[PDB]
């Protein structure tokens, strides 16, 4: 109440454009049900694309943290959220080669250490 957190979570994660996700996030709707907190890829080094990648980081944390709250987090859903993150990063890069190479490092980091990144 008033929403079903899993359905809304999957809409915001996998259906909404990244820009509309950021818009929605900025107003923290349903904040008593949805976890809108994010570390904004604080686990990544400063780089020329890091600011551009910030909303992708927000959406990645949104996935992990709400799937965990919903008792839906497992290696399959973690991979789905990590793959969605790679898609978001590549969208931000818009074909820039150096940007894509940096996106690949972000994806590697969450695939390998996603189970422990928030812990750190």
């Amino acid at each position: 109440g008033a929403i079903n957190a899993p359905a809304v979570t999957d809409d915001y994660l996998f259906s909404k454009s990244l820009a509309q996700f950021s818009s929605i996030r900025s107003g923290s709707p349903y904040a008593d049900q949805l976890d809108w907190s994010s570390d904004g890829c604080s686990w990544s080094p400063d780089n020329p694309f890091g600011f551009k990648f910030l909303p992708a980081c927000h959406r990645h944390d949104f996935g992990y943290r709400n799937y965990k709250r919903q008792a839906r987090f497992n290696e399959t859903s973690r991979l789905r959220i990590d793959d969605n993150f790679k898609s978001d990063l590549y969208h931000q890069c818009a074909g820039n080669w150096a940007c894509n190479r940096t996106a690949d490092l972000y994806y590697e980091a969450v695939r390998k250490f996603g189970a422990s990144l928030e812990h750190h």
